C-alpha cells in the first residue's frame, strides 16, 4: 500500500505521495470532495491547499468539507498564508506577525479544524526579517494552532535564518525533470538542516498582458522520454513523477488533478522502481535550462471581450 | 501641433494621441511626473489610468500629482473601475451600483480632482445586467462626478445594451496590426452607435504558473515591416502606431512608456501619412491569427526563490 515517510525532523509523517488541492477550485464541489475521498482511499493522507486558492478561500472550505467525511486525525493538512495581493504581473507578500496570526485563524475556520499540521509561508515578504515572521509561527506552534512550519519559494538565506528561529519541517518549491535549479544549493542545504522537500509543478495557467493564458528538432526529445517510459512499463507522466520520487526519501511531491483517473495514474507511479543508472538515463534525456531558473514557455492567450456578456433582464 | 479629435458623440475632445499611465508604476515618482509633464508639453492632453494600476491606486495618485503641476481644465482624465480581484489565472469583475459609486469616489480622491472626464467599466461583470451598472454611471454623470462613460473589453451585446441606457463615449480594447479581431463586428458597431475607439496594446508582462513572466521563417516578416517603415521614414514602432492612427478619425490610441525618448518617438508617428494603398501594404505584411482572438506567445519565466530574501536584523 502507500508507503509513509518522515517529512522533516520534527515528527511530521506523510504519505510518500501528497495531493495538491489547488485545481479543485478553478469545478463542482461535490466532485471535488469525491476526488479527495478517492485520494485518501488510495492511501494519500497529505493534502495541500492555501488561503489564496479559489475565491475567498473556497479551496480551504472545499477541503474542510472533504475532511468532515474523513478521519481527520489520520490526515495531514498543509495550508499557507502570505500572499496578500495578486496584481497584474506581480505578487505582494505579507509577513507581519498580525497577518500571520489572522491568516492562521482564518484558515482554521474555513477548514473547520482545531489545528493545521503544516502551515507554510507561501511567499517571502521581502520587507520583513524572516526571523520576525518565524517568531509568530513559533507561537502558533506552542499554542497548538499549528504543528509544523513550512517555507515556500525561499532563498537559502531565508531558509537558514528561518530555521534558526524554529525548525522548518518542509520547503515546497518547483522541482521536476524540467526544472532542477534547486539541486545546486537548495537541496544540499535542506539535507544539511533536516528539512523535507515538497516538490510541485505549477499548473500552466496565468495572465499575460491582461489576457487569460494557458500553456500549449524537439519531438526527438519527447520520443526519448516516451521510449524510456515504455521501457519502464509506465506513462511519460508517471515516469516524470517517478524520477522526482526517486530523488530522495525526504522528497514528497504533491501532484494535483481534477480527475480520478489521473489520480490513479499518479498513484501508479509509486510502483515504478529505478536504478541509479535508469535515473541518470532519464535525467540525460532532458536538457537543463541554459540560464538557471529562466525557462521559455509558449502560451496561448485569448481576448477578453468575446464572452464579456451579462445576464439579460 | 497635436491634432485634436471628438471622441464619441457626447462632447468629449481629446488629443489624437493619448498617453497610458500604467507603466509609470511597475518606477520613481518624480520621474513619473516628468514623463507626464513632458507628454502634455508635446500636446497630449488625454491621460489614461485605472484604480487597479500600481499598488492601492498609486497610479491614480501619481497622475493626480502630475495634474497639480498642470492646467487640469485642459486635460482629459480617463480612469476605470470594476476589476475587484486579480487571482492567479483569472480576474474577478464587480459592477454592482454600490461598487461603481465607491470606486468613483475613491478615484476622485486619489486623483484629487472634482470630476473625471471619462470613467470606464474596466472589465464586464458577467453576473450583473449591464443596464444596472450603466444606471449608476448615468447618475454619476448627472451629478457631475464624471462627464463621459467608457467600456473596456465588452461584447457587442454589452455594448448595445449599455449604450441604450446612457451613451457610451468610448470603447477601449486591444487593437493593433497584430490583433484585429474587433474589425469584424466591434468596429462597425462602434461606428453605428457613434462610439469612439481607444486602442491599446497591453504591455507584455504577467504571471504564469505562479512565476513572473515577460515576453521575448519569421525574420522574413520583420524585414517586410522594417523595410516598409524605412520606406515611410519612420521606425517599426512608429509604423505600427501610424497604421492604428490611420484606421479612423474616431480612433485614439493611448500608448504608454516610462521613457521620454519613446514618448517623443510615439508623438513622431503622427507625422507619418499613409495612402489607402500604403496601408493595405502594411496590413498585408502581417498575417492574421489563425483563430480569431487566439494568439500564441513565447514568454520567459523566472523562479520565485532566487531573490526571496529578507532584510537582516
Amino acid at each position: 500500500h502507500m508507503p509513509r515517510v518522515k517529512l522533516g525532523t520534527q515528527g511530521l509523517e506523510v504519505s510518500k505521495l501528497g495531493f495538491g488541492c489547488m485545481g479543485l477550485s478553478g469545478l463542482p464541489e461535490e466532485q471535488g470532495i469525491a476526488v479527495i475521498k478517492e485520494a485518501f482511499n488510495c492511501g494519500i493522507t497529505f493534502f495541500d491547499t492555501s488561503d489564496i486558492y479559489g475565491e475567498n478561500g473556497s479551496n480551504e472550505e472545499l477541503l474542510g468539507k472533504a475532511l468532515k467525511q474523513l478521519p481527520r486525525e489520520k490526515i495531514q493538512v498543509g495550508t499557507k498564508f502570505g500572499i496578500h495581493e495578486i496584481g497584474f504581473s506581480g505578487v505582494k507578500a505579507k509577513g507581519t506577525p498580525d497577518y500571520v496570526r489572522s491568516c492562521c485563524e482564518a484558515s482554521l475556520k474555513r477548514l473547520d479544524v482545531d489545528y493545521i499540521d503544516l502551515f507554510y509561508i507561501h511567499r517571502i515578504d521581502t520587507t520583513v526579517p524572516i526571523e520576525i515572521t518565524m517568531g509568530e509561527l513559533k507561537k502558533l506552534v506552542e499554542e497548538g494552532k499549528i504543528k509544523y512550519v513550512g517555507l515556500s519559494e525561499a532563498s537559502p538565506d531565508t531558509i537558514r535564518r528561518a530555521h534558526a528561529v524554529h525548525p522548518v519541517t518542509a520547503l515546497q518549491i518547483e522541482y521536476s525533470l524540467w526544472t532542477r535549479d534547486i539541486e545546486d544549493e537548495i537541496v544540499p542545504l535542506c539535507r544539511q538542516l533536516g528539512i523535507g522537500i515538497v516538490p510541485y509543478s505549477p499548473i500552466g495557467r496565468g495572465l499575460f498582458a491582461g489576457k487569460a493564458i494557458k500553456e500549449s528538432k524537439n519531438k526527438q526529445i519527447y520520443y526519448r522520454i516516451e521510449a524510456l517510459s515504455q521501457k519502464h512499463g509506465c506513462t511519460p507522466v508517471q515516469l516524470a513523477l517517478a524520477w522526482v520520487l526517486h530523488q530522495g526519501e525526504d522528497v514528497v511531491p504533491i501532484p494535483g488533478t481534477t480527475k480520478i483517473k489521473n489520480l490513479h495514474n499518479n498513484v501508479g507511479a509509486l510502483k515504478v522502481k529505478l536504478t541509479k543508472e535508469d535515473l541518470k538515463e532519464i535525467s540525460d534525456a532532458v536538457p537543463l535550462d541554459e540560464v538557471a531558473g529562466e525557462s521559455i514557455h509558449e502560451v496561448i492567450a485569448v481576448t477578453n471581450w468575446k464572452f464579456a456578456n451579462t445576464p439579460p433582464l
